[PDB]
Parts: structure tokens; C-alpha cells; sequence
């Protein structure tokens, strides 16, 4: 348990190049958003206020940024993918009038790839010109063209374009976001009156992987969820009311970058990501639902009880998705096996050694 607050001491020391960093990517992306918003084709364009430093749960690697920019699509209709229940066609239910988007339909179809390629190129064009420093654009690769920047010092943003639907969440999503014993069932009915997001991305497809699929997110819920945390509203306003449940997850984080970092030759590690963890954590509070359960004091043990529950998911190779309890982000489309077993090893190393990977 010291050793534990001992490495989020250590943590804290990285906040303030963090804020720096972040406090210049905002500028960054607010002059894109400017920009963004003058075409035609994105005006209605915005800021998502989503991901780890959001959410006050960033602890590392002040160079790297995740961002999402939403885009309020005039009411659509979707159609899932197979049976992946977490991706989709998108396509419009149509209403004869002016839809900016139209130009990049495949029939009925809302392409990803054709989006993406002008979010990208326009994205392009308004960089070169000076905000704050100086930046460029990689060019990766996978089913689309995907954003990173690299505003000068290394400092690389990935940028996801995500597309709003104010319309009810999908089935796929009907027995998920198990927090009525939790956070209770009017704040359940509260969230899921809340618009969900579409990312392009890629669905696997034998061997190779095809179609202009859309991705489900849920950012804002995860982030809004991570910071009204408590079975009480005042959980962590006050010093009576102090709970560990930021703090276990920001130790499942530092465990898996602890652990990448060190293997960061071998590949078994590039598939997880602190998603999973985050996943596997809200779980775990869904088990846990009372703030008592998560007592300071207890760090030692909440944060136990968060391995092995994540080590359980690896074992036996399941990890539901918090919204979409049949989509399986372990599932071998997605992780190979021997990842699987490399991570399920290193973890049970780490927690039968009293975790030397901290040290
Ligand atoms: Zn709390």
C-alpha cells in the first residue's frame, strides 16, 4: 500500500509538462476547429470534451494527445454490420433538403474513407500556418486515412472525426451500462437521453479488412462517469468522503505502460491499450458499487481486486465492452492468442512479486 501511494506521488510529478503540453494542443485545436468549421462540409463541427487528461486520468507521455472532434449529423439511420454489434453502415433516412454530406455517399452509403479524406486533407492546409509553434502530419496507414500531428517538440495528436446522433442508442447497447446499483437507474435513463458517437473505423474481414464501417462511442458517457464516480454525489468533495477509485485505475494504467515500455521490442504487448483497463475498471465497479468498497485505506486491496479481475478477463479471454455486453474486446478478431497469454503471464509475475515493474 505504500509502495502504491509511493508511485502515485511519482505520477504527480508529471502533471505539470502534461498541462503545458495539453494547454498548447488546445490551441492547436481550436485554431483547427476554426478553420474546420468554415467548410461546408463541417460546419456544424465541435470539440468533444472526452479522453484521459478530461477525465484527470492522464499519467504519462506529455508528447501524446487523443482528441475527438464531433460532427452533428442531420438524423440518421444505421444498420449494423454483421453480428459485431458494435459496428455500422451509416445512411440517412433522407428529407429531400440540402445535406452538405451527400458527397460522400456511396448510394446510401456514408463513406469513412471519403470523410476521412477530407478531414485529412483540410486538416493538411491549415497547419502550416503558425498558431503556437511549428506541425506536421504522419501518415500511417490501416483501412483509411487516419489523422496523427505532430506539433514541433514530438508532440503527436491523434485526431478522431465522430460523427453525433441525437437518436435513441442502438439494441446492441440495451444491457449494457450496468450501473444501477452503482450510480442508479435515473442516472442510467439520464445518460442514455445523452447522443451517442460514430468513428470511422475499420472492421476486420478475413485476412484483410474492408468496408466504410462506423465504429459506436461513448467517450463523454465513460468521462462523465469517471468524474460523478460515487454512490454518494459528494464522493471526493470533501475529506470524509475520499475514495481510491481514480487512484486504482491510474495504477492498472501505469502497470500496463510499465509493461509495454519494457517489452516495447517484442509485439505481444502493441494490442492493449489502457482502454481495456478502463474497461476491465468499470466493471469492476459495477461489482463494487458501494463507496465503502473503495476506501482510501484500502488501496491495497481495491487495487488487488482490480488485477485480478483483469487477469480473470485475459485468462478466460472475455471483456465485454461497458456499453455493448456482446462485443468482446478480447475476442480473437481482435487479439491474437499468444498476446493474450504473454500479458496474462507478466501480470501474474508482477502481482506474485509485489509488482517490481513500479520500481
Ligand atoms: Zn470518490
Amino acid at each position: 500500500a505504500s509502495k502504491l501511494r509511493a508511485v502515485l506521488e511519482k505520477l504527480k510529478l508529471s502533471r505539470d509538462d502534461i498541462s503545458t503540453a495539453a494547454g498548447m494542443v488546445k490551441g492547436v485545436v481550436d485554431h483547427l476547429l476554426l478553420r474546420l468549421k468554415c467548410d461546408s462540409a463541417f460546419r456544424g463541427v465541435g470539440l468533444l470534451n472526452t479522453g484521459s487528461y478530461y477525465e484527470h486520468v492522464k499519467i504519462s507521455a506529455p508528447n501524446e494527445f487523443d482528441v475527438m472532434f464531433k460532427l452533428e449529423v442531420p438524423r440518421i439511420q444505421l444498420e449494423e454490420y454483421s453480428n459485431t454489434r458494435a459496428y455500422y453502415f451509416v445512411k440517412f433516412k433522407r428529407n429531400p433538403k440540402e445535406n452538405p454530406l451527400s458527397q460522400f455517399l456511396e448510394g446510401e452509403i456514408l463513406s469513412a474513407s471519403k470523410m476521412l479524406s477530407k478531414f485529412r486533407k483540410i486538416i493538411k492546409e491549415e497547419i502550416n500556418d503558425i498558431k503556437d509553434t511549428d506541425v506536421i502530419m504522419k501518415r500511417k496507414r490501416g483501412g483509411s486515412p487516419a489523422v496523427t500531428l505532430l506539433i514541433s517538440e514530438k508532440i503527436s495528436v491523434d485526431i478522431t472525426l465522430a460523427l453525433e446522433s441525437k437518436s435513441s442508442w442502438p439494441a446492441s447497447t440495451q444491457e449494457g451500462l450496468r450501473i444501477q446499483n452503482w450510480l442508479s437507474a435515473k442516472v442510467r435513463k439520464q445518460l442514455r437521453l445523452k447522443p451517442f458517437y460514430l468513428v470511422p473505423k475499420h472492421a476486420k474481414e478475413g485476412n484483410g479488412f474492408q468496408e466504410e464501417t462506423w465504429r459506436l462511442s461513448f467517450s463523454h458517457i465513460e468521462k462523465e462517469i469517471l468524474n460523478n464516480h460515487g454512490k454518494s454525489k459528494t464522493c471526493c468533495e470533501n475529506k470524509e468522503e475520499k475514495c481510491c477509485r481514480k487512484d486504482c485505475l491510474k495504477l492498472m494504467k501505469y502497470l500496463l505502460e510499465q509493461l509495454k515500455e519494457r517489452f516495447k521490442d517484442k509485439k505481444h504487448l502493441d494490442k492493449f491499450s489502457s482502454y481495456h483497463v478502463k474497461t476491465a475498471f468499470f466493471h469492476v465497479c459495477t461489482q463494487n458499487p458501494q463507496d465503502s468498497q473503495w476506501d482510501r485505506k484500502d488501496l491495497g486491496l481495491c487495487f488487488d481486486n482490480c488485477v485480478t479481475y483483469f487477469l480473470q478477463c485475459l485468462r478466460t479471454e472475455k471483456l465485454e465492452n461497458y456499453f455493448i455486453p456482446e462485443f468482446n474486446l478480447f475476442s480473437s478478431n481482435l487479439i491474437d492468442k499468444r498476446s493474450k497469454e504473454f500479458l496474462t503471464k507478466q501480470i501474474e509475475y508482477e502481482r506474485n512479486n509485489e509488482f517490481p515493474v513500479f520500481d
